[PDB]
């Protein structure tokens, strides 16, 4: 349960795996395996704000997501209130069924959702709207406490979003960072690679102080991990 710092280890809850992060905040960790690699990590946010708590990115699966939900319920014993998920694809929206079964209100990018019943995705029920500058319209984004969400442009997806964890100087940049030892981009087929680099960069700057950056495949790195994705995302330029 690491109740203080005494008690450390990543906690293995079914086939998940969760890491504490910052006091409030843990990485979700779910697996599916892939052609030719074999299994591959999934990672996605739970925030505790107050007396509820904040998810970001479903795992692979709905019954992956199911658990997830008996985690929290187990660990935190708080209700969800809502959850954000990052683009459409299987790595962070498989679990949509189960986030709305449990009755949890789900966001997501307008694009997203326009997006994924063609991805076969289930979509949101919000969606959220960005401006020029690529920070979220706040009136679309109601009660997101610590959570800000900032769409740096198009990247591992056209849709991709981003958000940062105000206060714990935690940046989540899901599929579109990879972390500094990472041989390559990961999985291109939707990317935009003439954007792609200065999308990284984006993300960098609107959370300038974040000391640790939480990806889709890989664990926690440090700043690094932007200046090296930014690097390989030159190259497709
Ligand atoms: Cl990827
Ligand atoms: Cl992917």
């Amino acid at each position: 349960s690491n109740a203080n710092y005494m008690e450390t280890g990543d906690q293995r809850f079914g086939d998940l795996v969760f890491r504490q992060l910052a006091p409030n905040v843990w990485q979700h960790t779910s697996y599916l395996d892939m052609p030719g690699f074999g299994a591959v990590a999934s990672n996605g946010l739970i925030v505790r704000d107050g007396g509820r708590v904040l998810v970001v990115d479903t795992a692979w699966t709905d019954d992956q997501t199911a658990q997830i939900l008996n985690w929290i319920k187990q660990e935190i014993n708080l209700p969800v209130a809502l959850a954000v998920v990052t683009h459409a694809h299987q790595d962070k929206m498989g679990g949509m069924d189960a986030l709305h079964a449990a009755g949890i209100a789900t966001y997501a990018n307008a694009l997203s959702n326009q997006l994924a019943p063609q991805e076969g995705m289930v979509a949101a029920q919000h969606s959220l709207t960005f401006a020029a500058n690529g920070w979220v319209e706040p009136a679309t984004a109601p009660n997101f406490g610590p959570l800000k969400v900032f769409y740096p442009g198009p990247g591992h997806t056209s849709d991709n979003i981003t958000v940062g964890i105000d206060g714990t100087d935690i940046a989540f940049g899901g599929c579109l960072i990879k972390d500094s030892k990472a041989k390559s981009l990961g999985n291109l087929g939707d990317a935009d690679t003439e954007h792609y680099a200065a999308s990284a960069r984006a993300f960098g700057a609107a959370f300038p102080k974040a000391s640790m950056i939480v990806m889709s495949h890989s664990a926690p790195d440090s700043r690094a991990a932007i200046t090296h994705t930014a690097r390989m995302a030159d190259k497709l330029r």
